[PDB]
DNA sequence: CGACGGATC
DNA sequence: GCTGATGCGC
DNA sequence: GATCCGTCGGGCGCATCAGC
């Protein structure tokens, strides 16, 4: 009730399944002398909105969880609004990279804020440049790549399901795999798919809802996992029900009636270096909550 | 997106 | 130029 | 017993506009 995630919420669960509790299921902090990267990812549902929330201060988050790189989705920013925010950004993180939808305005929008100068930063899939909907940001680091994405929602009526499955999902795969040729890859963001029924509260009701269509779930396996990539949370907390998105319509958060739509998918070659893929259901301000990764470098 | 029939499988 | 209302995808 | 379909309906951030 003050921690409603700790309660298991599911329409057709299984007895083995236990609800994720970060305070008990998270490994202890890593040893002092460990080359680690700590990333965080959050679909803020409007960056401007979020900065104007209860008492939100990015600085607090970066103090609370001491993240090295922050990945944001659905900034809802225009390329005009970037310079202002880029200053107000978390102080101490001065290398920030932003991508905004230029078509539908105040929609979509990705961003990577880091205190580690990347070796390079490119937007969109390949040298095609910024995605029109500002949905892809890719950053090269010394040992790996980090792709932040806000996958296009197939929409109500699934009127974008064909674009999603036949175009987006494919190109995102091809982008990732081309990169893996050189350095390993870490994909994160709002992938907009609950892979399994453990990743959703009402699997049956949402069989034709965007996010849980068999088509989208197959593509997740086919275009991504079955092509060399690992769901960091799922490998670490098998049979644990943790959600990353709760709707506003019915206060799903107060009832943990949630989906898991945000991931940290990593290449197999690096899956052992994963220390903790986690979820922070406590941090409000968005219909999504933050998720984090601690990767031994 | 959850939740609710009634009709359908 | 400012606000409440509207519209639309999430 | 389940799935299906058709419906509602105290949601939200942002852009745009009417009407001051
Ligand atoms: O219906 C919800 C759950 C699956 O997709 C929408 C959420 O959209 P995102 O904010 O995840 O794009």
């Amino acid at each position: 009730q003050s921690e409603p995630w700790t309660v298991l919420a599911h329409k057709k669960p299984q007895k083995d399944w236990k609800a994720y509790n970060p305070k008990t299921m998270r490994p202890p902090p890593l040893p002092e002398g460990t080359k680690c990267v700590k990333v965080m990812t959050w679909n803020v549902n409007g960056l401007r909105g979020l900065l104007k929330f209860e008492s939100f201060s990015a600085l607090q988050l970066a103090q609370r969880e001491n993240f090295d790189i922050l990945c944001l989705q659905e900034t809802k920013l225009q390329v005009k609004d970037v310079e202002e925010i880029k200053k107000t950004l978390i102080d101490g993180y001065d290398h920030s990279f932003w991508s905004c939808s230029v078509s539908k305005l105040g929609y979509s929008g990705t961003a990577i804020i880091s205190r580690i100068k990347p070796l390079s930063v490119r937007y969109g899939t390949g040298l095609s440049g910024h995605d029109t909907e500002g949905r892809i940001v890719t950053a090269e680091f010394d040992s790996f790549y980090l792709i932040n994405t806000y996958v296009p929602n197939s929409g109500d009526g699934l009127k974008r399901l064909s674009y999603r499955i036949e175009e987006w999902d494919r190109t995102l795969s091809n982008h990732i795999k081309e990169l893996e040729k050189s350095k390993p890859v870490v994909l994160t963001g709002d992938l907009n798919c609950a892979h399994e029924e453990i990743d959703i509260f009402n699997p049956a009701g949402n069989k034709r809802s965007a996010g849980f269509t068999i088509e989208e779930r197959q593509s997740f396996g086919a275009n991504l996992l079955d092509k060399g990539f690992v769901d960091t949370f799922r490998k670490q907390h098998p049979g644990v029900v943790g959600y990353t998105y709760w709707g506003y319509r019915h206060g799903g958060r107060k009832t943990n009636k949630g989906w898991r739509l945000d991931y940290f998918l990593v290449s197999q070659s690096i899956a052992a270096n994963v220390h903790d893929s986690y979820i922070l259901p406590d941090i409000n301000g968005s219909d999504h909550c933050p998720i984090g990764l601690i990767l031994k470098l």
